[PDB]
């Protein structure tokens, strides 16, 4: 309850109006968890504040300082600075267990007994199954966690240059070891095998529980019509639908408080 | 040993040549185990007879027959014709288990330990990562099972209009349950996420034991080059090289044998 929650991580505004839309799908599907966001400085305040509002707790990493733990890091391996941002919600010790869910996902349906899962749970990754897609997965907040990853960081780096690549060399028996750590794929649907596998889609997709936008386009890069509500041109624009109700509904107006 | 084997499929001659390189593949990597494979009346004589060198037993089905079990079912949904020849695998019951493997597989080394497994286990497919990949599978041939099988294609056929469709959703407690039942991705290795997912396939797709060619272009379609061993124009034709050398060193020379 007070000690479990939803985390996500938010570097620009871009992605801050995807945690925004995150945060209030979570909320309208009625959690029982708290809500965690993960902010850098190039966030802006109006963001920010739009952030303080919809999560529980907004907390600000800095990778760039020298104060920061992965600073170090980042310095030898540069490219890695959001992979190093993200790890440090291992540091969150304030909770006992959370999942985390990148900021361009979307809540479809009430997903709290993911918390019933243990570290490290998460949904196979399309394209190689056998590696577990890092978009949404269950953890546990730990201070020895987290200096064993930012280590193997250090020394290994990561073989696809991001956080999937890092995470699963270190969660590395999940392909092979307990299936309840394989989480179904509707817990983190690639928004490409919907528009792609037509029939798997066809079969199990109305049971989706969350959508993982993937690709160049973010829901945020569409035009969407306000009065048909629906996305400018794409057999399922409905999922991109839902995320611009949202935002036109509950994001937008929350950001035009700060106008006054 | 006798009663254990690897089974494949051929309903044509183009796939033929893809069989005869498979069985090839296996006898080259020294399998213990018998080699089977399906045919029908439509694999020429010659092609029929390369079978018969390559593989232990060459079984005819004829589907087309009013006098095959699944004739009626193929009245029933046309579509079918090729599910309902490949379900015929299941009425081997001169086997105890068996490893299907469809005729556009290719063995890159010994998969003797997939007979360690039970029914059903197969490898995640991409795309759908909930769903096994029916190209490579572990089974128990039994008359009992292929009845229910062919039940299930009666009543409701398949999601995808293929094989697939119909076997996940008979063997649907695979994707939750006994993670023994999910073959490691490199014992069915999808050749799209080869030249696809570089950076998974650049860490992992060097202990690849099977190459699954997917995609409207077989192996087959390809022009191969005899002087530089490599076929034409993409960024792993590695694969590719070693189907047609095996096509070129034991399958060819061996089809003309029977021009004498």
């Amino acid at each position: 309850m007070t000690d479990q929650a939803f985390v996500t991580l938010t570097t620009n505004d871009a992605y801050a109006k995807g945690a925004l839309v995150l945060g209030s799908s979570l909320k309208q599907h009625r959690t029982s968890r708290r809500l965690a966001v993960l902010t850098t400085p190039q966030v802006s305040d109006t963001m920010r504040k739009a952030l303080e509002i919809v999560f529980d707790e907004v907390i600000t990493v800095d990778i760039l300082d020298s104060g920061d733990s992965a600073h170090l890091t980042l310095m030898k391996r540069p490219e890695l600075g959001v992979t190093l941002t993200k790890l440090h919600c291992w540091s969150l010790t304030q909770y006992s267990k959370c999942v985390f869910m990148d900021a361009d996902t979307l809540v479809l349906a009430n997903i709290d007994d993911l918390f019933e899962r243990e570290e490290l749970s998460a949904a196979p990754d399309p394209g190689w199954p056998d590696c577990f897609n890092s978009g949404v997965f269950v953890y546990q907040p730990s201070v020895e966690t987290y200096n064993q990853l930012l280590h193997v960081a250090s020394e290994q780096g990561s073989f696809n240059g991001g956080d999937q690549g890092l995470l699963n060399t270190f969660f590395n028996s999940w392909a092979t070891t307990d299936i309840r750590k394989h989480l179904p794929f509707i817990y983190n649907l690639s928004s490409i095998s919907i528009y792609s596998y037509l029939p798997a889609f066809k079969a199990f997709g109305a049971n989706a529980k969350v959508v993982h936008f993937l690709g160049q386009t973010k829901p945020w890069n569409y035009t969407y019509d306000t009065k048909t509500k629906s996305v400018r041109s794409m057999t399922h624009p409905q999922f991109l639908n839902v995320w611009w109700d949202i935002f036109t509904t509950s994001v937008v107006p929350l950001l035009q408080q700060f106008g006054l």
